[PDB]
């Protein structure tokens, strides 16, 4: 069994993240999806809690027909020591074989620990990114179009737009 | 949507835990399953990591035909302040309505925070419990019979029996 | 018994803070006063320890004829998870009914937890603020005029001016 | 100004603690009263939160004719390093001169740091201990007689008896 | 360059520890010596601080003619997650090849991370151990005979005997 | 015995640091050398782990004819409370008499705790700084000339240049 790993803040989970996930699932048996910076919530850049993001991913991956047997969703708090972060991930996850990341630090930390590291198979443009999603939430743009409908439903239930607007005042 | 919550160490996940989960799913729409004491591993009482237990639950719940849309699996480290533990759970989980626990502390902490609390719908006997599973792993008893086959496969992959035997020497 | 809560760094406690406190005491029976960022000391923005600020508040509130039965003074360290901060405050304080804050994050965190939140009854201008107090301490301005005399006496005893001047070299 | 320091769990604050405090106030100008093991709540031995104990002390000291100018009340969480605990206390408190404790560890830690240390001036009777108070709360004995009435009122408001009884099931 | 690693509380450093270290230096180029449980001090089982033990080791290894080029002395605080402890050690130490330990948990943690692990080359009897050293310090036995003289000198300077006797009252 | 203390990030240890250390050793019997910000690694400003820097210092001091009896090397992680940092250092170090630092915060923290504080006896040339060393590692300049050869050997073994280059992409 070949297991990949992906790590991102996913503030919130959007269609781009999902496109990337589906591409990775073409080349691994199972994908471990880590929600990074799980300690951060209630800011403009990081509005949603770990739990809210777990909810987003769980609903979206189940809405899009990906069998439950092919993924794991794990929240991962940041830690002060970069030299321990890979060990931290490892403790919180199933065993894995390959890490997907475009980030130089994430790449180098995993490489130094002996893991195979590769760039994600797809890169999405800025206008589909979290920055754009959050800006549209703030400015009454079309944020819903950038998310799976299951994520929209989460954001509606948790009053996510109201939160981010209040925090920006 | 009515969401229940359950919390246990699940060292390891066994058939009893699963029986209880299925009973709860008769009376809630979705169940949030928290893996408690997620910081504890590599002892006789707590042999498996957070990640290994996430793997166990993920594989078992998917093996037994429970749709992914009906549950969430979340590791929860213990914390030094009992008065903060419910807040800690809340941050790490989707919103929920009702807590299932037989434990007086867990009950009282959740009750004081305004949640509905009830006992689990089923109680399994000691001979099906984690204590018995771990004893059988140590003593070459029939531990496999007490677990879903998907969990057995996890324990085989992570060399769980070898670990617990070494730790007991 | 109707209890309010206020939270601020109070670096140091000045006449503006006191004016606000007295206005709040017109509309609550008791006021819980939390010294925020209690972990921060010995910087230009945050010169004084938690203990020094406890001393400042204790002396000032006693000097100004407010009965001891009407307030509580509690140091509160910041924490990494915004989603837990209200729980953290709750553990450290008596039960309370209403929060007074002008800060959007503090407001939203408390409102999400179900508390009534309102702006402070008074807003003081910048020239009476901590920034101005600290600048005057550094530049040999009239910092004493901005503080209750009881706070001046604390600052003299702990060599606060000497400290901030050394730190700014 | 001569300042004493006292530290205790005060689970809960009882008439004994108050007798000792009054006795110390005959020998010092001001007393810093620290609530130790502030992180512990919701157990049989340590039922009450830091905030609940702050409330108990604040009410009791104000309702017994001790002027506010003569004391400070500070919650102090335990920490893993004994060699840092005096530094921890110091950060959280006004400057002080003398420590009152009968505990050999507390005495030695403070003595090593250069503080004068002395035993409490009074040893209260066996009836006034926290063990007895908590037993009576559990067994429907006369716990109220062992406490200042202001502390009784706190225990009523926070449902302290109901908590301890539930926890003991 | 072949580097070994050893880890122990060394409360205090005694002749037995030194005998073992010298035996290990027969089979490695350099030895990384970690002072475990570096957070623990001022108890009967763990009387000495991390710094005091660093001093003990530094002086003893220098007194006994072992060249400085052949060892490293590193204090290592315990951590709550066993699954991260090897990563923690790795961050704090030079790169190493082999671990020497008789402890089943230490062995298994390092073996799971891919290190070669072996028992120490020598086992000393109980009458030469830390337990015996500390008992003799308490009971006015011949503790000095169990230590290198350089360690005795550290213990005299830090008033170690006085400390342990006070703590035992 | 007169013991000095020095603290620095030493990212990496260079000929300047060694010049200063030798200069201090003219004025004290023994020098405690603390590696500050020990938690920081794998960034452009702080590339090396605590362990890698311990290795650098251990090798450099042993390869320059300083007797082992004259120094101690101790990693010190930063902590959130400035008011505890001196206590933190003290716990981790042998007893000391005098602190050498040009940093206003370090000076004031130690001075407040009653230590003698003095500036380092030498200020090394601009060429020997860590900023320059790291720039040269990145830009294929002559970084080796700025370091003791023993430190070069450490940087080669740990692939320090490859790390810093990858991190800068
Ligand atoms: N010491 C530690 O604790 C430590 C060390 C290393 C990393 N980490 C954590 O690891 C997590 C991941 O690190 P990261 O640097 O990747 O952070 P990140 O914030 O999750 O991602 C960085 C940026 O890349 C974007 N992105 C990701 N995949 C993309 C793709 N396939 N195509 C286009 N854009 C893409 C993200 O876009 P969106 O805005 O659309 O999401 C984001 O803007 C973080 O939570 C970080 O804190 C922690
Ligand atoms: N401050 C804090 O951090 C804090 C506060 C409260 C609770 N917690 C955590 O919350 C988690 C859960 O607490 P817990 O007391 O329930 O611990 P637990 O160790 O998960 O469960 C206690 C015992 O009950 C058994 N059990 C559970 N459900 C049962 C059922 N339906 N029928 C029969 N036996 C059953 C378990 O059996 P098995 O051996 O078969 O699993 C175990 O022996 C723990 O990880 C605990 O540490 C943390
Ligand atoms: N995750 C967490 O730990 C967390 C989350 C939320 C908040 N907090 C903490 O909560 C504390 C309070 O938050 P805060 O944002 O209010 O910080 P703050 O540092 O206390 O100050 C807010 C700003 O508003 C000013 N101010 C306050 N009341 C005023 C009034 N009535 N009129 C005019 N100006 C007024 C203060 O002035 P002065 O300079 O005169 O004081 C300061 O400049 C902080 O310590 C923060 O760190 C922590
Ligand atoms: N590293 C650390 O974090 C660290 C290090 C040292 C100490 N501490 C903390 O410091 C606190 C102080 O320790 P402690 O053991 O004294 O706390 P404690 O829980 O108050 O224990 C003292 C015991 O003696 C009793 N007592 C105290 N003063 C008395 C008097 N004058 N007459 C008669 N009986 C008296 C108390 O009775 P009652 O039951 O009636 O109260 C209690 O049973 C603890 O919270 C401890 O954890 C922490
Ligand atoms: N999660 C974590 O933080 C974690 C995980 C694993 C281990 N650790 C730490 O790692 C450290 C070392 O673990 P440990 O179990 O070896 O603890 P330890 O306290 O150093 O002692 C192990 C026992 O074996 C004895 N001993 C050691 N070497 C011996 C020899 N060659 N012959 C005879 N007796 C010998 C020691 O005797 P003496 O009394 O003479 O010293 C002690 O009684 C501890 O500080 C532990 O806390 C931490
Ligand atoms: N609360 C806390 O945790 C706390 C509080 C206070 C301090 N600290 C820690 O203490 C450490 C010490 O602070 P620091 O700013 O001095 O560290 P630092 O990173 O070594 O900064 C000193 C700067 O001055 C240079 N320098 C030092 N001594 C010199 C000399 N004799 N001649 C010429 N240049 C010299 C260094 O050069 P190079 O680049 O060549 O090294 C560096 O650029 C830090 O790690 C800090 O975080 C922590």
């Amino acid at each position: 069994t070949m297991r990949g790993l992906l790590v991102g803040k996913m503030q919130p989970f959007h269609r781009g993240h999902l496109q990337v996930i589906k591409s990775i699932l073409e080349e691994v048996d199972e994908l471990i999806i880590c929600i990074g910076s799980a300690q951060l919530s209630h800011s403009i850049r990081d509005p949603f809690t770990a739990g809210e993001r777990v909810m987003m991913l769980t609903k979206a991956l189940s809405e899009n027909g990906i069998p439950a047997s092919r993924y794991y969703i794990i929240p991962v708090q940041d830690i002060e020591c970069n030299a321990l972060w890979v060990g931290h991930i490892k403790m919180l996850t199933p065993p894995f074989d390959r890490v997907y990341s475009g980030n130089p630090l994430v790449q180098r930390l995993f490489s130094e620990d002996g893991y195979e590291v590769t760039a994600p198979p797809l890169f999405y443009r800025d206008r589909y990114s979290g920055t754009e999603v959050r800006r549209r939430m703030l400015d009454d743009g079309d944020w819903r179009s950038l998310l799976p409908e299951s994520v929209v439903e989460v954001i509606d239930e948790i009053n996510g737009v109201e939160r981010i607007k209040h925090l920006a005042k």
